[PDB]
């Protein structure tokens, strides 16, 4: 019932869906602790330092940059669920009403702007260059822009709720943990949600000398167990994804 594991988190929902599990890994001779991070970078900090095991926050684009960026010495342990990714407005109702010149508005964080580009795509809205790396695509990248729209990414994804509160801008890209944390529900409130969101799988991180943690492997596979995965798909109805790998 008792080595100690402990994990950062986002509030909702990886926080909330470790505090589910807890009982779980109890049964598994593991105590697992959490604790509650408001951004993207105090996870990756703490996660070095030592105050916390292992995090669950990122995506593996936002943690490759991360690792680029600070030479953080981490691995992978797994990707656990997926998020697909909204566009909020209270103003316009959908991307066709969204007038010529609007400004959208999103993060400061790279990793997350070919989302919003492929739901531009998806929509019709926008084309990318011929011969664009879709992998690392940039606003740069753009061809056509049918409504000419503007693009906002100086603020921090912390604060995407509230630009969307203040109504700042023609519709704001929100992150579906803070959006789902915030009483927005991306399968209802978004005016266009991100379709394929495979590559953007929320994953397990831990330093690289913790690589074969079993303690750390017990917790991915509790993580994606079927009866977790359920209660999963039916707490969020739908917008939390869990995946097997
Ligand atoms: C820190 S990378 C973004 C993580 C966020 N939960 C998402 O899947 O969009």
């Amino acid at each position: 019932d008792d080595s100690v594991l402990k994990v950062g988190a986002s509030p909702v929902p990886h926080a909330e869906i470790l505090e589910h599990v807890k009982p779980l890994l109890e049964k598994e001779g593991v105590k697992l602790e959490v604790t509650t991070y408001t951004d993207y970078v105090l996870p990756n900090k703490a996660l070095e330092s030592g105050d916390i095991d292992a995090n669950y926050f990122q995506h593996v684009p936002f943690f490759n940059e991360a690792v680029k960026e600070n030479d953080y010495d981490f691995v992978n342990a797994g990707a656990i669920h997926l998020e697909p990714v909204g566009l909020y407005s209270k103003k316009y109702k959908s991307l066709q009403e969204i007038p010529d010149g609007s400004t959208i508005y999103v993060s400061s964080s790279v990793s997350d702007w070919p989302r919003v580009l492929t739901i531009l795509e998806d929509a019709g809205l926008i084309t990318l260059k011929e011969g664009v790396d879709r992998t690392t695509a940039t606003f740069d990248d753009i061809d056509k822009n049918t409504k000419k729209l503007k693009f906002n990414h100086e603020s921090d994804p912390a604060i995407m709720t509230t630009l969307y509160d203040n109504e700042e801008g023609a519709a704001v890209l929100i992150n579906s943990n803070f959006a789902v944390d915030q009483g927005l529900n991306p399968k209802k409130d978004a005016i266009a949600l991100e379709k394929e969101s495979s590559p953007y799988a929320n994953i397990i991180a831990v330093r690289k000398e913790d690589e074969n943690n079993e303690n750390v492997k017990k917790l991915v596979k509790v993580l994606r167990s079927k009866e977790v995965q359920d209660w999963i798909t039916k707490k969020w109805n739908g917008a939390i994804v869990p995946v097997n790998e």
